[PDB]
């Protein structure tokens, strides 16, 4: 067996790849989302409740489907990075990048050695199929793609040399975190927060890498689009599964 | 403790019902539907990957919140009606109903002897809450609803007799079982499938029964509301997901 | 490896073995049960929400511990009884068994063919521990031990001819089916029900079977042994659990 | 999207496909064994500690692979099949099968009315994938394999009459049940036993239906395939795991 | 919908609250305890076999029900109390809290940007029930509740330090540890660790903050009533099962 | 109850013992290893999908058996370390130790205050069985053995300073970790990574420590048992069940 190819990874320099937000944390639920043709779909390890086994189910469900599968880990945390990848997951994204140094911790902690600082166990992992790819050593590195997320103030006070980290592939801007870290909690939409948005996907875009963002505004997951954002997510499961339970019982109160 | 109020049964005689299918087999899915304000979530055994456990599991969920709890078995299997209703299942619906003796064998599973078949384990149940409804045995039978639903030509041709069975609460028809017994399967929308449902429903509500439908069709359920239908369910959860995730991709394909 | 010798199975003869009964339906909560020293520990599979793996779990709590596990299976089911064998449960409690007739299937579905019904599968089972146990197959039905239950009218209409079915090593009686289907549902402790239980305590034991009965009232528990009943079960630990918290509550209301 | 192809049952009339006993109950498990490359993968809910949620994680599993999965339900339960059907288990292998009337109510549960006895609910099924193969309640009887297993005398003295059954396309002989009601129990290698099966093969090809048997048996297995078997399993997870593990001590001691 | 009140937090200013211990780490077990009326219960992920995930579970039990729940994490880790609060845990006990740089951390762990650093995910969260709490990221913080658990001598010497801390609203003192650290491990019964447990709780309610403690000692617990300690927990679930259970069998032996 | 003898630490100064790598993260498949007869089995945190609930799992099922447990958390995480000791893991192996300052902390992480940092939680744990074990506090650190792992430059260039800490029972190398750091990821078996392996066995074994290490290859695995490497691994579940599973296929292929 070949290495499992990371079309997302590759994408990241062709297209404009579509995502949807993968919170109910479930393998069934991820197999839902997995039918719909996203490009990619975000398993999220930082605020749904999902563990190292329930985001493994979701990798298994998913497989089957064109969909490609980006994992966010609750934190920067080296031994979960380790965990994650493998079970499989060949594209992070690092939650609350603040520097240029945690930056090269996180590349660092998604390669081998001697390079990097990632724990070798081919032998036990899915992300080997168990050594039934036979050079999984030698060719992981080139298949596993890692994103950080910029959501601070010191993020952004700390942009340009997070930009400049060899290995870092994309920087995702997370509206929530950062209108809140603004203090427009709850209001990514003021002005003063989308042009901090804009300026912040340029620079990104200027310095060679993928911008990456979310929004469930059809209207600014649109204009994100126009900017040439490489990984815009369009919507959260959880919420298009409340809402259009709420909007289906309006019509009967 | 006084043995839970089951508002479902109360309101098959004062109003008309709302609800959601719940398919998605899970007590974190279950707990999302559970906010949306629909007056009776079916918790489906029968269509949908659950068993005893995960049943159980959103029970605990959806307890803590107003809609009303209704489960559908794989089939009229009378152990597991036990196990059903010792978990703390206050309406059933039983699937695939077709002949007075099956609806009256139905009725004693969900009654204590020395009137029913249902086994005793009250210290054991959270239906009793382990004893802490201390005259559960004395009052469970009060607050237990029994539907059946009607889904083939069998069970039509047996309706009358159905409808006279005592403790028979409310009588069910799913078009998707019924549209494919009448040789019309995927199209439950054809005249001579919908003549023989409003036809059904006339009959259950002529005999004093509660009549109750499933369609996802906002006109067709509007008509069947129309009509007096007493417990009517207005979609599902897994299409609901499935749909708002389709549509939401179309506006970026 | 030899088979697991059923110790529960030899001292019916030797003994009276005192029993816990356990429907907290969970590994962990059945080792904590498992280290109190019971001579018997009952996995309700009837009364508590458990399923085949949820009993394998708990199986495999117990086996570290000197108590013997008893599996009461939800009903009289073969296949059932074939799946709860096979996970290595060497004694069976069967619910509700009202005939001779009844009787004689349940020993056929605990014996391998030509002689019984039991599915060969030893290969795959826990129960021959993956064929470790070498001579499985030719040694399984001495270490297999059937009980069954007498809780209706009809059990009791049927006792001498279910006492000389050969292959029944015990009756157990549950004086809650059996206080309902007397018309006393939640009061065992009527001289009615209690005249009947020693009479068939007496009759079970004159035919040369073990008596079994669960009392949770130390009294009657006592009494129970004095007759020289051979297991009794004397607590259920979902009771145990609930009337110690009250209990500790109360001394601070 | 269309139905997921049955390349199962479409090989039964064009090779002869090797196949692995899928006993682990458990999806991780089951994603090694499908890295592997047999032509079928038999998740066995008879005789491993399986049930509707497990086989579910399994078939998710195995569906990224090309490895074709078969389910074996605990017994030819119609409401059961219904449950593995809906959660898209295309080829289902029916155990202790012995009659022609046992064979077609088999067939019937696996079509949809007016044909057959299906439950219909295929938008919330994993195997119409929740209505996103749009055809599904048209197209699903195509893509459904029937497997029996002929497994007890009653079934050999009923064989010509279930070789006549439209819709049965393979009759599997398991020499583990057969061997014991043949009074050889755990001894399948004696020429009585052998004769028999080769003659039954023999039979089941000669009316036009595809053979199946599992051997772990290099040399046995292998004559089934000189004979044409079509569908031939050639080993257990199970014993392959511990076999490995106790050759491996062995060099040790 | 309004933000869950947060009670316990409430009650801190106006009452004792006598709480139970919850480390059987299972939502039935929960759900259990969580009916006997307690004013708070303690799930227990320092000590007891619980992950976020069966802390939810838990949470989703005891929500139907009026006893409030209050977590304690593995240790004071800012990403797990972001995914504790997310799962929709309102109050938390921070175990092994030393200095008041660590406290004031745990008070912004638990607050919104700007003040805090919380991560900000409410359409992914119970805690939001997923947007349905529409003011939830204006609301949120006024309901969150923060317990510090003192229990080492460096704890010890830093704690008027940590009293002085806006936002700690609670230090709880856990004589097992506390006892342990001071050198008479398993005896806090000795009058050199009780007059250092009282003079402790002197200094807590000197300083405006509710004090709090654990003991299965009714007297202890009694005394520490008399004293005004506002939260007392008097016995945990795992000892009154295994206490229970011995009792209970040592009456037959 | 006395508390349970760790074996494994006794045999490690009077004979050599040979281990089983657990990574198939599951109870049911832990228990097959330990009917083997294994001296020691080595539950994976760190390179299988495990978190502290499916290793309680595997504690449980390995109990019945006389195999020794050996769990290797994620990292050196003090927290971690407490919760895996209080499931009852008596021996830990511990992933990337780099310094005596490193060592010396796991040394504390694994002893109770005031000589060691472990939280006290024995009412609460299966380590002290909910404290039948009722002299646990006392007696804990007495079977408790620590291993750790030297598995990097930083490591080899810390070994004779980690060989002085007084409570690290054993060093155990990682080829592959080591090899990897080495330079030659992939490929252990070179003369330059050999050498290295034989020098660290011998300085362990001179300073009075076990060494250890894992090897699927049989000469390199008796080439270390002739050194007199006390603790050795000689192969994987994971791998086992592959490549058993590879090699009966391709026999048919
Ligand atoms: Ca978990
Ligand atoms: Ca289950």
């Amino acid at each position: 067996m070949v290495n499992t190819v990371n079309y997302f990874k590759q994408k990241l320099k062709t297209e404009q790849q579509i995502g949807m937000w993968v919170g109910l944390a479930d393998g069934y639920c991820a197999e839902i989302a997995a039918n719909v043709g996203y490009d990619w779909l975000l398993i999220d390890g930082e605020h749904a409740p999902n563990d190292v086994r329930s985001i493994l189910a979701q990798l298994q469900s998913i497989a089957a489907y064109p969909s490609q599968a980006v994992v966010r880990p609750v934190s920067g945390d080296v031994p979960l990075i380790k965990q994650l990848l493998d079970i499989g997951a060949q594209t992070l994204l690092i939650p609350m990048v603040e520097s240029a140094e945690q930056a090269e911790l996180m590349v660092k902690a998604t390669r081998y050695p001697p390079e990097g600082i990632r724990g070798v166990g081919a032998a036990l992992a899915r992300a080997s199929r168990w050594n039934n790819i036979s050079d999984y050593l030698q060719t992981a590195d080139e298949q596993i793609c890692l994103l950080v997320q910029v959501e601070s103030k010191k993020g952004l006070d700390n942009l340009d040399e997070i930009l400049n980290v060899d290995g870092v592939d994309g920087i995702f801007i997370g509206p929530a975190d950062l209108s809140a870290a603004l203090g427009y909690r709850g209001n990514p939409g003021h002005e003063f927060v989308q042009n901090i948005i804009v300026q912040t996907i340029q620079k990104i875009r200027a310095a060679g890498k993928a911008a990456g963002i979310l929004s469930a505004d059809e209207k600014l997951a649109k204009q994100y689009l126009e900017l040439g954002t490489e990984f815009v997510a369009v919507g959260v499961d959880t919420s298009l599964l409340m809402k259009s339970m709420k909007q289906l019982l309006s019509k009967f109160k």
